[PDB]
């Protein structure tokens, strides 16, 4: 079964939890252990009900309160947990795009791994938060082959109900072959077109047909025929169709690798997947990497930052 | 029974009414007695149907036609009567905030005396008429304890289905006591939090428990522990819980007291409550004040302004 | 039966059609015969499915690809066929109003010949496309009696469910008579008022009553009492009530008259009536004018423009 | 000499005056006598320097502080006195137009009595404050002959350097005569045209030429040929050309007449002419009305409101 | 000498002219002969003074009055002549871009034949009229090589003070040769780079160096190496450097060729060059075409449209 | 002397540098060594000249070209170097406030260390880039004492021309003493008010008077009477007045401390002070820290990022 690590607190009362957070912040200092405990043990919908009771009881929004009480990564991870899911991704896209430079990788994690219905919700929430239109913003901040793949992803046009038909999986696998390996350059239109429109079941069957004609896997073929941003965008889709839990277990491992941490990725994957398949992502992490995801966080992170994260994650 | 003073015209024809109003304004002069009569004897829903036939028969809006034929308080009262009810309060709020100064008292009349579903409607009609967000605009034009009470009010978060439970009514009455009378200062958070979230039946029970532990009523305690705008904000909620008809009979009485009139209060309350509980507000007014509301208006107001008001109100 | 000239392609595949249009523009040149054929033999809803698949396969919009491959009227007509129908009218309006001058005649064709629900959709699509409000925009770009008829039109307030009542048809016929013929001036309010509010069935009955009291038809009386823009605005309503097909067969004939063509009218009527009643407009054209519609276009137009138009029209 | 009643404080220090206001609001209560004293004995440019130092010393704007400490008419007058002069009128216009109704009379006081240069500054300050265009807003909120008079005033196109030429003063006086008195109706275009473009010296000479061809004055001729808003509009210009001080002495007298006060007018004229010609408006008031301006305000107004107003006006 | 065909009316009075136009439109009908006369015999700056007096005398804008009195091409030409010159061109770009399709040719006439300082003004007038940014809009409505040449044009970065240096003219001519003729493809960056940055004196020198190394002129080389929009974009710059008057005499000739007229071009070139170099364009027309520009218009055009146009042009 | 580490390239040609950057990116790969070289050895105004020529030569902006060729921290440091100086800071503010959380420290680095003139430019560049108002944005994203210190900073109201007057330096040092050390609480208004308004020379004199009355330095008293955000806000002003170069040397040292780097601080301070006083900040770094700033970067950083940063810094 695919499930996340956060489950709704049983015998929840938003009034009482709003009043416990007010008490945790009252006076000088803050009781972070209380804040961490409430946020990390209520589901996102319960956190949204705590938030309406806090503003009705107190006249101030819980968000504004935390930004004055908290700092740095604990503030960011806490604040992430109160964002309605769709909005959080909508906001993470914004951050990737409108800074100095681009988090190319944040855009791939969010647009390339998504269903049609999720793309339609991330597009809506961005419009609502930012008044601008995301495809118009993606087209302003990206160019070339990469831009084109993210414009495809924003349409929500995959033929998700297309059935596995092996004669066609074979026609497409051959088509991709001629585009890549079968010629000197690469016709990128054919990579983008097939990986953007075919259902995920039908894409699986293509990948298998491709290994019977070629002596490289489709991953190897993209890895050789493509460079940079579009190479990582197209491999994200291949990894999503083959095994989504491994894609994120990978992206998480890389956040924690070497010196320091890429907390931005860490907060983003842990928080977004927490109520969808963070349980599965954890078993795939362990199997691929030796250590547990818990152990990994426990070593790379510190303070309350580390605690909040380790209570979302669980052992 | 709680009822207003304006009941829908039986055998109403908006085409014929639209035609009458054009005839009452044609030429030099205006036939005010005819405008007064159609506007005051039609319910607001009928006046909205008159409004659509006027613009489709004559290609100009009835409002624009009135602003030319009328002046001063008769124009203001006549135009008040044509506004959709939600829009009229959203518009009164705009006028209280975005002038020279603040009509602190219009903002309390509209936000502190409302149910969750009416707050939600006044908020939406505002965003529609003004493109801005009311909670954002109240936060720009107010400060401190009063701003927080109006931010609580705009959430629509009262637990209106909360049942009378005496043990709790008793625990909150005790908590309000310590926050006020039982200490030198005043913890205002406690006052704001209890009056803003409990249901009105549970609040009634609290006020009763408070008098058994204090020798003062909750109104006296507020009157003493608080000043200015928040003192008035908080007593509007207590007065709405105990007797809403008396709150408004009071506010009307003060509009008409002394020299001149506060027509802005007078038009706003008469017109908003005309199809809700103006009958009951009229009986409480006489009971509290000696004179009838009819008689009060007849003395303080003049011309056609006086007649339009006296026809909405009735004897 | 009333029916247009374009019927949905049976065994339609949007993925394959998108692919064929990419193949038709690939390289230097364009294969216009291929574009003409896909556009002219798919219904507008099928063209919208081809659009979503083109953008998901290729990551560029079919519109942007045609603007670069095509030019002049073939670009205009091809692009007109791809617009969602409501949008295409909201766009036409924009073009009439906001240039050097006014295409007075576009505004009448679109606003004066429409049902309540169609007026409400054109109004919506305009607000969506252009963020401004259409009635605010028609009031900025028109004045006087004309402005007033087009504001009436924009209210969607015709009493479409008004039943044929001869006694009343007779009272209004007589009212229009006094306003016009029965007096030196013209009371325009009465011509506007009756033509804007009465159902089309009840209007038919009035035109009949009018010929029994007058020796002139309502057309001749409008033709004489009125000038210019409003004279053409009021005759568009009468012609729509008596015979809509003839209104357009007329408009079309005039587009193709003399030296050159008014392609802007030609593309607009052909394309908006193609799936509603272009077949009926074509019979009425022949009947009124001797030659066929097909024959007329075939003579006044050229290139691929002419072929596209001839395929949408049929023989 | 023409001069106002408010002169710059000699040995002014904005830092000290900012600190004195902070001390007058500190704590419970407010020391209104101290706020009245600084605001009323500092010229408007000194008040703006007090405003910058308050916000740099305490990090809150002075305005926000006074809205919390003050109420009603004292809040409104104290806040009027802190507005930059051009912004105060741009705001007074906004208030006259976008409420329930129109203060027809505020609009004429501001737009009909002004020079080209002032109109151009009220226009600019409005667009700044409100992002909208004043002419576009006057055209939305007014109709007909009055709207045209107000659009004329907003152009800033009076030929102010036009010299007195009696042959033409005579030609125009005659033209005005034929437009009005010399015919049954009124050609308003001629009244509008000559009163809006000719210089004020040349206009004076015209009024004189008129009385030699008519037995009525131009005032009487306007008074009879015109009604309502445009009659008051055109009389404002005539009284501004003949005697501007008397125009305001009149409007002030009427603000204070009868029961109550029209404080809105009262604050508006006293505060806007305080540094221009409130000295002269005061002599003309006494001379026309018997009592002093000071004496009038002292009877019609109360509290601290009356004190502020009595310090701006002087004896 | 380079000069236009409209010269400022000597003994011009804007008040008297504004009055003459009101008289021309008063009543039923319009006196087009009078409007044609004032418009065509006043310079553009005088027309802007007539425009302010008309609005200050009558309270309505001249433009709005002409849209109600006029129709079709006379309305368009008479309104073109009242537009401030910069605005006219910003408005023409808007009309080329934001309709159904693109007038690719309007964009090249305006952007590819301009100085740095004129581009800078057309950019400014667009942002002013439209609130949007012209480069942003040109990037939305165009793609590819063409887009890139128009984004170059909009920078205003031509090195206008660069001096004729034959060694470099020779070096660039050589560079263009290799880009084009000297290879199978075309490196377009090299054509775009040299024709967009070098001064017009230097460019002339290059064209001359080019003919000594090639056997084709740079025109023939562009004509062969390029296609469509970019081919005409690049040839507009070469024809502006060699002879601007011939570029427009050609554009004008094609507006009038065949059946009908392209009035849109005809009004646009005649009105924009009328005070710059229409007299030169007229001598080049005759020289190149046989007939006079006057005689051409006289045959292709009609009504008052034809007259207005023949007055602007002269014999 | 106070000077930065980047000096204008002598014999600079923007056309040739723009061509060099095109060649460095052409094809697959990028020649980062060339890009680093031009960006790091041209002053910012020279970089703006390169930018205009790149877009006029190639029709695409240099920023868009780098985002596609670069990645990570080299992208951000390269793009940082191309921003107009005022825009860069206005962009840094935006990134500090509008993400998940607040970079409290970037806001103090920027707003608390600036002159009046600099604050006024950051305010303008923000409004321009972001259409919003910075003060309004700081007031949205910050609360309490901190917000008030940053609102004071945004006023540009420091009396920079205030002269050192020992009697007053002593009066204020004693006021700060009673506000802090001389009482249990802290009156923060007094710390805010003296630090925000007095000139930097007068402030130095105050700090000296304070140590004669107290036994602790003003830094120790702030360190003890204050907490968090406002403690760091007030200490940045005290460090700015005493020694600006040490404030930054301190901030840089902390960016590079421990595991990882805070690149965002590193790029921000290196880039902003490069042409102002990076030479002095480097001497103060060595003196305070043992190692050179060069040596520090060279250890904490890698790749091309490290090279770019080491070339802007110098040895
Ligand atoms: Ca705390
Ligand atoms: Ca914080
Ligand atoms: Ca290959
Ligand atoms: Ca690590
Ligand atoms: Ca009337
Ligand atoms: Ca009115
Ligand atoms: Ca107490
Ligand atoms: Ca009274
Ligand atoms: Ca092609
Ligand atoms: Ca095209
Ligand atoms: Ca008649
Ligand atoms: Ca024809
Ligand atoms: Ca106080
Ligand atoms: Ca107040
Ligand atoms: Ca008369
Ligand atoms: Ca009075
Ligand atoms: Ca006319
Ligand atoms: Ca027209
Ligand atoms: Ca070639
Ligand atoms: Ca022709
Ligand atoms: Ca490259
Ligand atoms: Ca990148
Ligand atoms: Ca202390
Ligand atoms: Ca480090």
């Amino acid at each position: 079964v695919v499930q996340g690590t956060v489950k709704p607190h049983a015998s929840f009362n938003s009034r009482e939890d709003a009043e416990t957070l007010r008490k945790a912040m009252k006076g000088i200092g803050t009781d972070e252990k209380s804040i961490t405990h409430i946020l990390a043990t209520r589901s996102n919908a319960q956190r949204q009900q705590i938030k309406t009771d806090y503003t009705t009881l107190f006249g101030k929004h819980l968000e504004d309160e935390l930004k004055s009480e908290l700092s740095g990564n604990y503030e960011a991870a806490a604040l992430a947990l109160l964002r309605k899911p769709d909005e959080f991704l909508a906001e993470q896209l914004h951050a990737a795009m409108k800074g100095l430079g681009t988090d190319e990788n944040a855009l791939i994690d969010i647009l390339c791994t998504q269903s049609n219905a999720q793309i339609h919700a991330i597009k809506a929430a961005f419009k609502l938060l930012y008044k601008e239109d995301l495809e118009k913003e993606i087209i302003s901040e990206t160019s070339g082959n990469f831009q084109r793949l993210l414009v495809s992803m924003l349409q929500g046009g995959r033929k998700e109900d297309e059935p596995v038909n092996a004669a066609h999986a074979a026609e497409d696998a051959a088509a991709i072959y001629q585009a890549g390996e079968g010629q000197i350059g690469t016709d990128e239109s054919r990579f983008n077109a097939v990986l953007a429109t075919r259902s995920y079941p039908q894409l699986h069957q293509i990948f298998h047909e491709y290994s019977k004609i070629s002596n490289k896997t489709i991953l190897q073929a993209i890895e050789n025929e493509f460079s940079g941003d579009i190479k990582n965008g197209l491999l994200a889709i291949v990894k999503s169709v083959e095994n989504r839990f491994a894609y994120f277990a990978e992206r998480l491992h890389h956040a924690m690798k070497g010196l320091g941490t890429s907390d931005k990725t860490l907060i983003r994957i842990l928080v977004s997947r927490s109520e969808i398949d963070l349980a599965n992502i954890k078993e795939t992490f362990q199997a691929m990497y030796g250590k547990s995801l818990y152990e990994f966080i426990a070593d790379d992170c510190s303070g309350d930052y580390k605690d909040l994260l380790l209570q979302i994650t669980g052992h």
